[PDB]
């Protein structure tokens, strides 16, 4: 006995009321050509921007990490808009769940938002007020995966063609709490850019891989505490690998100066985002890539600039008693040198098959437990040898792993 | 003064017909919500057949290479049905002789085909009408980029549960030339399943890289040898890698025997589609696994067999005189051997960066030159060392390279 309402081809039911968004908009559950749609509700005060709106995402490049358009109708009050119907927000996502049955999902949720944003921004659209509640997580598809996607365009900008800026004579789109700070800066002399998005990116990164914390504290002092540069990111453990890659990441995408804020197709070659298989093949490439340089040479004097706590002063005492004992048959490693630690592993890497099976049995199967035997006995590691082989991200042997 | 049809949300200029076919079919350009569209009208005698395909067109277009649909319209006389609008068929891509690629090259079409194909597939959709008629290429995006999509979806079966089969009952095209075997023979115990459509895209990849052809004939004598068994890959030529390659897949796309057919998952695996990044890396773990396998053991033996072909007598004979030159140090590399042929490979590949000027020169940079300086002398290398070394196929090293 529920009441249905009809605007053209858009069907729904009032009471199936899924959000509340600005100027007393209201987002409903419905139809559309007899596909479950998400439709909102704007007023007539917002027919230009809503035209606006559906002409920017009718019209831009289809995505799966954008939410998918299918219909606009008007009717003598309202104008109703049609898109894809989603799960959740990924607001719910981190409230409602426990992040040891899922696995790499969170880290896949943030990969598909950063491809989305940037798609944007390879449009030249700027979002502006990305943050958990408007990045949506699909219905699951017939096999059961999901994925992330962007929504909700109403502060976007569209740059002209030829500027990489927009000035700030608009004011302050965003959302506290995930504005960037030099949005909200009176002595700034550059006007934003794309790394508006990049710093709420990265708030949202923080915010789903600690289960629901800020970089910048609880939401009332959330954004006093970014004009201040007063970030804190405790639930990543400086000794966990994970997390030093994680933090390593984050840290540059929240940074103060926009310009030191990777790009979104940056972040996406960046380590956190990279398999066992991949990191194990980066550290087999600089092993092979630095075997002939010598000592007084940059590549090898940046690799040991503070290699001495990065291998802990001396990696053979912090590995597993097979492996010492195989390690001294051989010629000796310098304990205190990453590149030696490096040229272990790609030796004991290369010769694994016949490797005495006392030692392929600490070491773990490769290449997934054999480069974990190394990551977690050295969790600065791969986010060290990262930096350092940066000298050498032009060349081809390293495209996969770095962006130009 | 050029009319407009109008069907509800569904209208189009009958001036802009964009082609004609069976059952009084006519399709014209015209627009939906204010895309372009192609829009196809059928008769009062596809009602039935129209809305069963429609929706499985509804559940597989989300796919980025299968058509998108967009509306559909019944009128008091015809259905009408509105799809994405393309710029042309893979018929006409193939056949037309400047046709600019825009950054789309025939083996990453024939890519995209097939993960359109295994898209359906795993949906449980056959399509039974793949055929370059009615593979689409797009209109450019706004990067200038443009891909292939399948369409024609209006013989396409979503099997029972449980059934990996369909009966010959009800959907088998009326235009032949593209059609598996088992489709229209008689004396035919097995009912015909999704390899249908990898007979028929082992014909179309033919179609595409020779640039024309068809494995099985002209026109009217296409279906009848099909049913005969008798075709011929002679555009395929035998002494060019690429060429043996292709042959290698095409042969058992189109194998009479439907069980003999790869699924389109693992047509996706197939070293026809590898980078030259991938074929040199493919080596090197060859290379590495061998080396110290016994050359009586089985693996060896069966990488010997049929050896002298491959290397061609004397692989030293058959590569250029500064390599020859560098070899020489190298005295334990046997010239009648693909094992040593393929160690004096990674040999060079390892050490590339301290080889003298002359020798890499001569081999290229690495990785895109340095391999095809190896299979574009011993065009059977790749197919052959591939074939032998299945018998690593299940060893975690070489699941990359196959299908299991
Ligand atoms: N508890 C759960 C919570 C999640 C619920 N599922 C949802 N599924 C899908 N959408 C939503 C929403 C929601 O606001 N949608 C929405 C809608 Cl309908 C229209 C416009 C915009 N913005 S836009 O930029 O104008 C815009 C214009 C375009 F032409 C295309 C895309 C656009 F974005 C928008 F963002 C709120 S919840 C929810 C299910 C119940
Ligand atoms: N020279 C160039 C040539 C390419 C032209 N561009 C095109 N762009 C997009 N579509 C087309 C087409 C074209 O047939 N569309 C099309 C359309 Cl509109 C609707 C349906 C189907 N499928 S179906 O099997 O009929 C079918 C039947 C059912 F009952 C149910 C579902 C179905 F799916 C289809 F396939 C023909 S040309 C062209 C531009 C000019």
């Amino acid at each position: 006995e529920t009441s249905v309402v009809i605007v053209g081809k858009i069907s729904f039911c009032p009471k199936d009321v899924l959000g509340h968004g600005a100027e007393g908009t209201i987002v409903y559950r419905g139809m559309f050509d007899n596909r479950d749609v998400a439709v909102k509700r704007i007023l007539p005060e917002c027919f230009s921007f809503a035209d606006r709106e559906v002409q920017l995402l009718r019209e831009s490049d289809e995505h799966p990490n954008v939410i998918r358009y299918f219909c606009t109708e008007k009717d003598r009050q309202f104008q109703y808009i049609a898109i894809e119907l989603c799960a959740a927000t990924l607001q719910e996502y981190v409230e409602q769940k426990d992040f040891a049955h899922l696995g790499l999902e969170p880290i896949t949720l943030l990969q598909q938002t950063t491809s989305g944003l940037a798609h944007l921004h390879s449009l030249n659209i700027v979002h502006r007020d990305l943050k958990p509640h408007n990045i949506l997580i699909s219905m699951p598809n017939a096999h059961g995966k999901i994925k992330a996607m962007i929504s909700d365009f109403g502060l976007c900008k569209k740059l002209a063609v030829g500027r990489h800026s927009f000035s700030r004579r608009s004011g302050v789109p965003g959302t506290e709490g995930w504005i960037a700070p030099e949005m909200l800066s009176e002595d700034c002399k550059e006007n934003p850019t794309y790394t508006v998005d990049i710093f709420s990116a990265g708030c949202v990164f923080y915010y789903v891989i600690s289960e629901g914390s800020h970089p910048f504290g609880k939401s009332l002092q959330r954004q006093a505490n970014i004009l201040l540069g007063a970030c804190s990111l405790d639930c990543l453990h400086p000794e966990k690998h994970e997390d030093v890659i994680a933090r390593e990441l984050i840290e540059k995408m929240i940074a103060m100066d926009p310009q030191k804020r990777p790009s979104a197709k940056h972040v996406l070659k960046h380590p956190f985002f990279w398999s066992l298989e991949k990191q194990l093949q980066f550290f087999q490439d600089v092993s092979d890539r630095i075997e002939k340089e010598s000592l007084d040479g940059p590549i090898v004097k940046q690799l040991e600039r503070g290699g001495r706590a990065v291998v802990k002063m001396d990696w053979r005492e912090n590995i597993t008693v097979p492996l010492q004992t195989d390690l001294r048959k051989f010629r000796t490693y310098k304990g205190g040198s990453v590149r030696d630690l490096l040229r272990a592993m790609r030796n004991k890497k290369h010769h694994y098959r016949e490797l005495p099976a006392e030692v392929r049995e600490t070491l773990g199967s490769l290449p997934d437990d054999f480069v974990c035997y190394f990551t977690s006995r050295f969790p600065h590691l791969l986010a060290h040898t990262y930096r350092a082989m940066e000298l050498c991200s032009h060349e081809r042997l390293f495209q996969p792993y770095y962006f130009h």
